[PDB]
C-alpha cells in the first residue's frame, strides 16, 4: 500500500496553506506524509536555506518537516502568519494520535 490513512486539510479554516500544499502537489511534491517528527529542524534548516523573512508571513513548508519527504528540495511559499500558525497547531493535534511511520495521505485536491 501507499498510505495509511487519509487526511483532508482544512482549507475553509487556513486557505493559504491549503493552497499552498495543493499546488505544491500538483508540482509534483509528495502527497503521502511518512511521519518522522525527530529530524524536523534538520529539515526546516534545508529547505528555509537562504530564504529571507517577511514581516506579517511565515514560510511554509510542503511536504512538512515533519515528514520524511521534507526538507531538501519542498516548496516554500509565503503564508500569513494567523493562517500558517493555526494550519500548524491544526495538523500537529490531528496528527498525534498517529505513530512516527505512519504514511498519511493529504487530500485539498
Amino acid at each position: 500500500a501507499r498510505y495509511d490513512d487519509v487526511l483532508y486539510f482544512p482549507a475553509s479554516r487556513y486557505p493559504e496553506t491549503g493552497a499552498h500544499i495543493s499546488d505544491a502537489i500538483k508540482a509534483g511534491h509528495a502527497d503521502v506524509c511518512t511521519i518522522e517528527r525527530s529530524g524536523a529542524d534538520k529539515r526546516r534548516q534545508e529547505s528555509l536555506k537562504g530564504i529571507p523573512t517577511k514581516p506579517g508571513f511565515d514560510r511554509d513548508e510542503w511536504p512538512m518537516a515533519m515528514c520524511e519527504e521534507g526538507g531538501k528540495g519542498a516548496s516554500v511559499r509565503y503564508v500569513s502568519s494567523s493562517d500558517n500558525r493555526g494550519a500548524g497547531s491544526w495538523v500537529g493535534n490531528r496528527l498525534n494520535g498517529y505513530a512516527d511511520g505512519t504514511r498519511i495521505l493529504f487530500i485539498v485536491q
